[PDB]
């Protein structure tokens, strides 16, 4: 049957000593609810009730785009109080699943499992085996069905020996919720109404609650503080750096690898150590990269080698490129086949054709380059004062020499040669040799001043 | 009562196969007998007895600035006679602690706890627990006061099993330090006079030997080599990075980040992976920095993002400031609020003014540059032959060309504009534009040798 | 006696999911079969039998410089056939070692211990002891010597709990090599002539079979995949890391440290972290390297410093020189001792002389500087168009202004002075003074646009 799920995303995060939200923390460049959010989507959630509170401006514009129906929480008052302020909206012939926008490791597969499980009229409780288990409620089985959570001040020493305790991720039919959420009382040490309270209403209602254990207990794990959110993001990319490499991307070391979005891969792949893979990226086959390189939002055709300590952003290399060491790519760089460039490079917002080569201590901005071009080392494209960058557009096979200023706007037709130290703010026609004619003065038995 | 602190460092160190003694090598970039220096005055030591031997002249030129009393030991045979080489300058009515400059990482907080623990005229022992304490002398107590050390060849089957074990770390009074030094023998396999032998001196005058918990194994071991110094180096950026990350400052990767130093900083600032921090730092609120940077001696405003592999030192950086990718600061730079500097820009001993922006392969060495420059790329900075390196000086709002020159000593005023390709050897005017009038040689029909 | 080896390395590796066979895979920069080719070879075996199938024009195209014989399977049928293709060429009267391609880390240490302990006529076998043996056969002793490798599925209770399991790497005579591969049948599940039942026919002949351990697991482990391949990877980098730790090698952190290849070091070397040392590579004494550095096929002097972010490459540098940060060293690069090369320079094939400085902006390609020279920012070697990369010769003392060009071939002479923004295609005298005569418009009042 049909699915909604409720994500808690109210705290406000105290430890983190920010001025964020708590589930606004980022892990794998994603705020932590987000990773909830599309999770409940993946599973197929019809609708996504999200209590929020804390930082409540910063939630809005920071999740603006994500389809969730906005429940604002006005106080804090138990898990259960936060989950009654989406019951309104539960239908009673669908399942509910209850999520915590602070613990974003929950997978997919784990939620199918758990709501697999759910009996009709009753509760899919997720729970975890914990090697210590102190301060956690332990799970009371009595069957394979859930007949008490005991919390650690009042187990007995029997009890305290469980080593399977609740994680707080449960699931139930929405007429069920609405009607256990209203019995929920807040007659203990903390004064709150807690979600926890359903599995005592749903035995007291003679229905049967079921255990459904987590794989991997980070899939439970909620962040508190940064250290906690560091660890959780050390297992995310250890886990999408194990993936790659069983996939046949050869990560040369898995603990030195960022994957910060997502990632399509041909086959021998090679990516070498501290690589940072951002947004959407997509490597065709045989692409290599080098130590110390930053792509985001890229896309590299077949058997490019990408060099040591290169940066890339939303950017198009065609197959057999040959980037790096140091080169920079800056939004709008279209590369095509064959194309090389070289160390101290910066491309910005243009398009350079087949085989042209761009190797050394250059700026190119705003340019179209033609195929089997030779950009020398100290080109610069550049504007005149008060200009609103305008375009440097360059034929096919065209040489410019060393150290030659490009002034835009400006057009250079195919075949032509351009001599080194050259000032270029005039069209230059089809086959047009412009070479500098410098002055200079000779000065013999000058000695140095040494 | 009154505190000092004898520091045993006079340790040969040869398994570290160096020309440098044993504790000058360093951890977090400073050596590990100044960590022990250190801790001693954060105790209060009144002095500090830093006894020595191994590269005296190395010692004396690296800790030359330290307030330690020189104690220049000529022999070594063994850690009592090396005490007693302080022993004349010990007060009877203080206390005393015996440190080792090998052993770098004991803390404040757990010597504290020793010196409280300490009961009239007798010692306070440190202690700690190994889950495998073979090779260790193992700590005998009679109630919770310690009666015997007992090494690993005299130990009966269960003594073995005594997993708490002696540091070598202990605190008495000066007055029962010099009298029990004086007894000690040597007869003993290795010929020493072993400081051990207190614990026995002490209970043949019916004095109570109390025994101390270390609270983390990693504060009294010693490095004998370089591969135990790694081990140590990587436990101690381990401990920072987690006390930063409770502190609120976001480390993406704490086993990928390095201080070596001191670190100031604000509310949620942003650290990428693999970023050094070196000597003093002070960063504001909100600053992020990016991958591969290296921060020396340097202070940052709020709100500045430092962009991938950029190398700072000795520099200021004013609030919402743009830096990298690929910038490089050295000694000197003054960045002022809203600068801008850029990819395979150096700027070396020079200030740059509000909204100024340096952002291409540029060079800027003692300079002073106004608020609201363009400096374009490929500008260099430069001096006469056989010049002292002398000063450029920019104004407000000046355009400086693409890949000019500017040869120092000039001074370009407020408001100028300066064409690309130019060399500026006269001083500019107010509102003054110079341009280049370049010669060409154009030829019509010059087909490229392809 | 005399010793050869048996290599197989056939197998599709389908997993790695990847165009190349299995054993081409690299650990540390060379293949996996490599590591074992040369570990046969260190042993001083006589013949290298390469059982090669799948990959066969690969294997032959990456290895064809290798010392062994190339026996081509045809099909593969088990261990023991593969085995058998290689028996007609054992010598009777010398050892034969099996080993395993795709099990990289064995060692010569561990080998030459198999060896020594086969007895006349009989086996020797390598074991190993793991904590959780499942799935692998059990080694059964009646003395210390093997009677039978019980498999998982025929252990009883208490044989599955041995934890001494078969590695597959053996030792024996060729003679009785020839004699059992000719009696293993493929009565089994999977069909396959099992070198395994080599140990029973042993036994069947009143023959030995001693049991000898190997140190690590890791020696044993195979890559089945890319992920199995990092942890070995990662492993042999922590030993490789070590070693040079223990040698008196100072690495920052060996967690960040890779060597590909070999490293010949002096003493007090200091590595930062994210070092990278490809191929072969010398390290003088006092060799200090900054972090992020790549140093592949180089000789590095006495007392140098490299700065961080340097890739170097076929290059050496003379003693007391300094490199970087962010310098390029390509193939042909020979720096002279106390050089010093700085921020985004570029050095191609060229030769720099004694206490010369090329510190900023520069690309110094097929050239030859002299002693004491000055290379100013900017400076580019560059050709004519159609030029077969000419060279550029600079004598002693020379002074090269900024941002000037040296169009090859060019000769300037001992003691020359050029000025900045000079384009230099005529050669340079002795003690000439060369300064471009610069025509320039200057515009008073001219308002900005802004
Ligand atoms: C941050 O948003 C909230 C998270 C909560 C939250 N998050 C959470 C829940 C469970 C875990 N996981 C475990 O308890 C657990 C961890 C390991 C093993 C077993 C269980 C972690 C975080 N738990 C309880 N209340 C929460 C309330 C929140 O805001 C709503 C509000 O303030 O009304
Ligand atoms: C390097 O300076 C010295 C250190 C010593 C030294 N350092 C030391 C002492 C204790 C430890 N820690 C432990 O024994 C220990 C480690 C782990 C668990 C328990 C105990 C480590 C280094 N120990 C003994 N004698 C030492 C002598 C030294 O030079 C003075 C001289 O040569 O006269
Ligand atoms: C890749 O080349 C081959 C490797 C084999 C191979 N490699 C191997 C052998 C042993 C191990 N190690 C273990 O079994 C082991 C690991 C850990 C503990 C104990 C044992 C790993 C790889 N094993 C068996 N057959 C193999 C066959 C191969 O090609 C030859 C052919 O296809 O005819
Ligand atoms: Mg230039
Ligand atoms: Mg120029």
């Amino acid at each position: 049957k049909a699915l909604s799920a409720v994500i808690l995303a109210a705290g406000k995060g105290t430890r983190m000593y920010s001025d964020l939200p708590k589930v606004l923390h980022t892990i794998a460049g994603k705020p932590m609810v987000k990773h909830v959010i599309d999770t409940a989507h993946q599973l197929g959630s019809e609708n996504i009730h999200l209590i929020y509170g804390h930082g409540g401006d910063l939630m809005r514009t920071h999740l603006a785009n994500e389809q969730v129906n906005w429940v604002l929480q006005t106080e804090q008052l138990g898990t259960a109080h936060a989950v009654q302020q989406a019951a309104p909206f539960f239908k009673d012939n669908e399942n509910i699943v209850v999520l915590y926008g602070d613990a974003p490791l929950i997978t997919k597969e784990t939620l199918e499992k758990l709501i697999e499980a759910k009996p009709e009229n009753g509760i899919a409780l997720l729970t975890v085996n914990l090697d210590n288990p102190t301060g956690y409620g332990r799970i009371i089985r009595e069957n394979g069905n859930v007949v008490a959570i005991v919390e650690q001040k009042d187990a007995n020493a029997e009890q305290l020996n469980i080593k399977e305790v609740n994680t707080g991720v449960m699931v139930s039919d929405g007429a069920s919720f609405k009607k256990w959420l209203a019995r929920v009382g807040n007659n203990n040490a903390q004064g709150e109404y807690y979600l926890t309270d359903l599995i005592a209403l749903a035995n007291q209602d003679n229905c049967q609650v079921v255990a459904v254990q987590a794989t991997d207990v980070m899939e439970v794990e909620g962040a508190n503080n940064r250290l906690q959110l560091a660890a959780l993001e050390r297992y995310f990319q250890n886990k999408q750096a194990s993936k790659l490499l069983l996939e046949g991307v050869m990560i040369y070391d898995p603990a030195r690898f960022d994957l910060r979005g997502t990632l399509e891969h041909g086959k021998d792949v090679e990516i070498d150590v501290n690589v940072i893979i951002e947004g959407n990226v997509k490597l065709g086959d045989r692409v290599k990269i080098g130590t110390g390189c930053v792509l985001k939002n890229v896309v590299i055709g077949n058997d490019v080698e990408i060099k040591p300590y290169s940066v890339l952003e939303d950017s198009i290399v065609g197959e057999k490129a040959a980037i790096g060491p140091f080169s920079r790519l800056r939004p709008g760089a279209e590369l095509a086949a064959e194309t090389h460039v070289g160390n101290f490079v910066e491309i910005k917002k243009s398009t350079v054709g087949k085989g042209s080569k761009v190797n050394h201590l250059t700026y190119v901005g705003d340019s179209e380059i033609g195929s089997n071009c030779n950009i020398g080392a100290g080109v610069i494209t550049c504007n005149y004062d008060g200009a609103n960058k305008f375009k440097t557009i360059i034929g096919d096979d065209v040489f410019v020499g060393s150290d030659t200023q490009l002034v835009a706007p400006v057009k250079v037709a195919n075949g032509a040669t351009i001599g080194a130290g050259t000032t270029i703010t005039r069209d230059v026609g089809e086959n047009e040799l412009v070479i500098t004619r410098v002055a200079q003065r000779h000065i013999q038995g000058w000695q140095r001043p040494i």
